[PDB]
């Protein structure tokens, strides 16, 4: 396996995927490192087993439609993968806490939102259907693109955006576009 977290990039208290070579920090993997389980299988191992069982489910979707799914066990993984992808990009640090507003000329959103929120709500079953976590997910980019106005920091919240929606696309198996 590999010496380090697939997610954070750096050693230390590593779990040890059973069916792939990777390796995560317990709270890095989305969900918590299970606490039993011999052998376990990662995120990635999990997704990729729900694509092996439906080959079909490759095929492409519309948007509008995967939104309205409820969060049934398969969905809830597909986001809980998402949101762990975003987390894998280094620059994801600026969205993942709490974030404070007050910058000359700007007014904070009226909805903040962060990363390790939409985490929370995933653990506690707070959606019901994946438009819910999408919604929520968009968010943290807009309220960046807004409140930062014309400064070059807006640059970050289109840099993971596009990491997500690049994401989305891939794993809900969106219908491929012009
Ligand atoms: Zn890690
Ligand atoms: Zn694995
Ligand atoms: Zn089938």
């Amino acid at each position: 396996n590999s010496n380090i977290c697939e997610v954070c990039n750096k050693w230390g208290r590593l779990f040890c995927c059973d069916t792939c070579p990777r390796s995560f920090h317990e709270h890095c993997h989305i969900p918590s490192v299970e606490a039993n389980k011999n052998p376990w299988s990662c995120i990635f191992c999990r997704i990729k087993t729900i694509q092996e069982r439906c080959p079909e489910s490759q095929s492409g979707h519309q948007e509008s439609e995967v939104l309205m799914r409820q969060m049934l066990p398969e969905e809830q993984l597909k986001c809980e993968f998402l949101l762990l992808k975003v987390y894998c990009d280094s620059k994801s640090c600026f969205f993942a806490s709490e974030p404070y507003y007050n910058r000359e000329g700007s007014q904070g959103p009226q909805k903040p939102m962060w990363l390790n929120k939409v985490k929370t709500s995933l653990n506690e079953q707070m959606y019901t259907r994946v438009e819910g976590f999408v919604q929520d997910m968009r968010l943290i980019f807009h309220n960046h693109k807004e409140f930062y106005r014309e400064d070059k920091f807006t640059r970050l919240g289109i840099q993971v955006q596009d990491i997500f929606e690049k994401n989305f696309r891939n794993i809900f198996a969106i219908q491929e576009t012009s």
